[PDB]
């Protein structure tokens, strides 16, 4: 009763072949679900399996006429679409998926049940994971170095390791981390541990990302950060001298976003799952174009004050502000980093400081008093109020501070305004951006005279 | 039992094709691993194999149809990718493969498990690769003429030979050598030796690949080339003189990297995959539109001090300080290293070195100390100090010295400190990096006092 | 063959250029007409194109074509009635 169509409902039965939402068909072959847009694997797949079937069912799957009749088969029956990479607290391996919440490792089928499509690209050791170990005692050393467990740097430790951990989470984060220090101070050490600890997951771009349009064309630069776990960016074309292009606040606003768009080469593919945990690396106070209450929420910083150096400049090193700590810097510690001695040890540490975050909910907190550029727009939310709907029975009193009453809504002029903002910060040192938000935030009453809607919380309190 | 599939098995035991990450196979066909993207060899493959095959088999793969079902099988029996390119420590010739670390030449079979696809183009004859020749005696007499063995050359001779050995490898090798040299210096009978040496693995380039922007849009002269494992630039314009484009910083920068943006005409595949060894020839010192940290760490120089003049403008050319020693020219050189005389003498002195530096690591050592552009920012970091934490119990001897003591910080005034570095180094230089110094390491409590958190070394020094 | 003066007075790379891989294996190029500089408005014969007609290899592609590399075996004469200028 057409063999092959009895072969094609056990193959269906064994739930080796899955219809994706995009169109794809993913296979599981060699314990892992592979998929290819312009070649399908299900004729791959038929010819592996054709061991699992029946005495006189192997011998039809020897040629490729009826593998290519199964298959037709196969895609007939695939009806209803799937969801891939649905699980946010696996971490998928080599030769099996890693469960974040518990600890345990999975095999095969085990492994089968969470449809990871991407892995680190190494096999997962279980002799290696353990705590006690002279590697996770060396490692446990370095980053102590890296960064000292003193009272005054507990909250940076703590923000570093909830960055460094939050890599292992498969979902949308909603900030950006900023590595601000000077060089040689332990960041690409950082950036070495995390790529050896997590594999192919693990990207590695230019400044191109933050100062450039997306948008374009077909742009790689986004569509290849498709279901990667952690970007990194490093040498950040500072800005002290004039020629550089400012971080695009448009940028940071859609590299927080969900749903992102933008395509590869040779691709009508605009969707792509934004994973990541995006780092940046800088040496140097980071500027923007524009900044606004919305991208004040998106931005967290970790300071690195640990530098090491050689021992003919030890003494400059002991000389400077900059580094609060001076260590012996060793040449070969790169050398073990790359040749994969603390990796095991390193995942073990996120692992634990995953387990030690991952409450039922997981978010990023935002930073924003690192930031000097904030500095302005920090303290004008605490002094000034929008025209609300919480003043009106209150021009009596308002009305001799400068308020005036328009269409029943408080205002204030443009020379009373900036005569009450001038007293509380310096004309000179906060010019320019005063004047950037006079000509962000002026209304026009009539051509020549002008006015704000804003008011000061203070005179709010002076009765 | 399906004769074909069984064919099938035997070409796959024979190890002759291989899966790559970019979706392509490549065959082994005449000693060579050849792909072909839009016509695959598997066919080709398949009849000049079968020879090997039995007389059943052979009498079989006859027919263009049978040759396709064959193709078939072998293409659904490949499921795991595999490495190309991988093993930097091997020199692929058109015959063969030689092994650096050992001195052993393969052949064939030998050749074929280190996946070399790009080869020197010339055969290899190990009739003369052989120590003992007066080829050998009279390349090392003209070497000793270009590079003197004397004791104040020794440092540049040791880094020359490091830098010519380095053409041999693939490994990670991020610096940028410049070779220092006036014209007719005997550069360019190096730059000959060495082509001739390499042969296909050797690519002259022109000024644009320094001082114009890779990306772009088409561009070959950073994409074209593809493993290869040398790049000379020479008849470099002098960006002394206004009027020529600066060596800018990027380009430096993303020369070596391990991301790649920009493409060849019409290609797609923007995705190439080397760290050639690029040696920038130059009469010149170099110039640079912008110099920060970053740069000081992948350059590197080389000297050379040795003069061939005709007897009839011999004067003029012994005038001239250009050139540290005058010697007389050779006019049949060119044509001898064009007829390939010194080929393999040069290929066996470079193995020698690449030998007496064949520790497990090789790697580039940047030495930035000699060039007169990068002494601002190596003397200045050398000698003007911040203040520090262990600086706050010292500021009551400070005091008298003309200092003031200001939330624990140690300031100075803005006029001294730029009468002060005028001394070291001339605004007339390196004004725009003092400014920007001042500019990035300057505090202010009032825009009308400035204040510079920087204490000199003199008087540290001096009690 | 016979050309016009866009091998002269106009970059021999911008897009498609007909007249940089019409010439492939052509003996002779001959190109007459010039619009000789003492008219102001006329483009300059830029060095460029001079220094990449000498080269062995030229780029340049054909009209609905995927070839760059074409063989230059060209003796290229420039017919002018007025003294040529360079920028």
């Amino acid at each position: 009763g057409n063999k092959l169509f009895n072969i094609a409902q056990r193959i269906l039965d064994t739930n080796s072949v899955l219809l994706t939402e995009r169109g794809d068909h993913i296979v599981w072959i060699n314990n892992s679900w592979k998929f290819n847009s312009e070649e399908p694997l299900i004729t791959k797949l038929i010819l592996s399996i054709r061991h699992q079937l029946p005495k006189e069912y192997s011998s039809e799957l020897l040629c490729p006429r009826k593998r290519k009749t199964v298959e037709a088969n196969i895609r007939d029956m695939l009806v209803d679409s799937v969801e891939t990479d649905t699980y946010p607290d696996k971490l998928p391996f080599k030769n099996g998926v890693l469960d974040l919440v518990d600890g345990m490792f999975y095999s095969g089928d085990d492994a089968k049940k969470y449809t990871c499509t991407v892995s680190t690209g190494f096999k997962f050791d279980d002799t290696k994971f353990v705590e006690d170990s002279p590697e996770m005692e060396e490692l446990m050393n370095i980053i102590n170095d890296i960064q000292p467990l003193t009272d005054e740097n507990k909250k940076n430790r703590e923000l570093y390791e909830k960055t460094l951990s939050s890599c292992l989470c498969g979902a949308t984060k909603g900030c950006l981390t900023f590595f601000f220090g000077e060089t040689a101070t332990g960041k690409s050490t950082t950036k070495r541990l995390l790529k050896s600890a997590i594999g192919d997951l693990f990207v590695e771009t230019g400044q191109t990302i933050l100062t450039d349009v997306l948008d374009k064309g077909p742009n790689p630069f986004i569509a290849n950060m498709h279901l990667k776990r952690s970007v990194f960016c490093s040498e950040l074309p500072d800005f002290a001298c004039s020629g550089s292009k400012k971080i695009r606040s448009d940028n940071i606003k859609k590299l927080t976003e969900p749903c992102v768009i933008g395509r590869p080469c040779f691709s009508n593919k605009i969707n792509n799952r934004n994973h990541a945990t995006i780092i940046i690396d800088t040496n140097y106070k980071p500027v923007f174009d524009r900044i606004d209450n919305a991208l004040m929420r998106r931005i967290a910083v970790v300071r690195f004050r640990t530098h090491f150096s050689q021992p003919s400049g030890r003494e400059a090193a002991e000389n400077n502000d900059a580094y609060d700590k001076v260590k012996l810097l060793d040449e070969g510690l790169d050398g073990k980093i790359q040749n994969n001695r603390y990796r095991f040890a390193f995942l073990y540490l996120l692992v634990k400081w995953y387990k030690k975050y991952h409450i039922p909910i997981m978010k990023l907190y935002p930073t924003p008093e690192e930031i000097p550029d904030f500095a302005f727009y920090l303290k004008i939310g605490t002094l000034l109020v929008s025209s609300s709907v919480k003043h009106i029975p209150l021009m009596t009193d308002l009305s001799k501070k400068g308020y005036i009453l328009y269409d029943n809504v408080v205002t204030l002029p443009l020379t009373t305004f900036q005569q009450k903002i001038s007293k509380y910060f310096n004309s000179r040192l906060f010019g320019h951006d005063i004047e950037s938000f006079i000509n962000r935030h002026k209304k026009f009453a009539n051509v020549s005279d002008e006015y704000l809607q804003y008011i000061f919380i203070e005179d709010i309190s002076s009765p």
